[PDB]
């Protein structure tokens, strides 16, 4: 089943709290990610098998390039979940093959030109939420919150 996870801002615009629940949920699971997610990183999400989805070839050895969404989850294997990071236009491919969302709702305004894709809450189902204050490690309240298509 393929899963989003991402972690958004105000306007959904795409907190060490995150950093615990991004790899809680994506340890040993396939990460799914585009090439400016992978130029991020600079090096493979340790112990996650790494895809990056590419209409160019790939330059980089340690991770599997794909060129399609079909061929991204085909490179997956029969997994039990498949995890998609971003950035947003990877997010709206995967978004109708989707069913699950991990989304922590982070009470900040920042600049940002990349956003999560909107999706229908009307199709979505809240099947867990936790709420968190502000504290003297994270600076804004934030909720941690997983959907499942319905
Ligand atoms: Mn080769
Ligand atoms: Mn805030
Ligand atoms: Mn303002
Ligand atoms: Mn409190």
């Amino acid at each position: 089943m393929i899963s989003l996870i991402a972690a958004l801002a105000v306007d959904r615009v795409i907190l060490p709290a995150d950093l615990a629940w991004f790899k809680r949920n994506t340890l040993n699971k396939p990460v799914i990610m585009g090439r400016h997610t992978w130029e991020s990183i600079g090096r493979p999400l340790p112990g996650r098998k790494n895809i990056i989805l590419s209409s160019q070839p790939g330059t980089d050895d340690r991770v599997t390039w794909v060129k399609s969404v079909d061929e991204a989850i085909a490179a997956c294997g029969d997994v039990p979940e498949i995890m998609v990071i971003g950035g947003g236009r990877v997010f709206e491919q995967f978004l109708p093959k989707a069913q699950k969302l991990y989304l922590t709702h982070i009470d900040a305004e920042v600049e940002g030109d990349t956003h999560f894709p909107d999706y229908e809450p009307d199709d979505w189902e809240s099947v867990f939420s936790e709420f968190h204050d502000a504290d003297a490690q994270n600076s804004h309240s934030y909720c941690f919150e997983i959907l499942e298509r319905r």
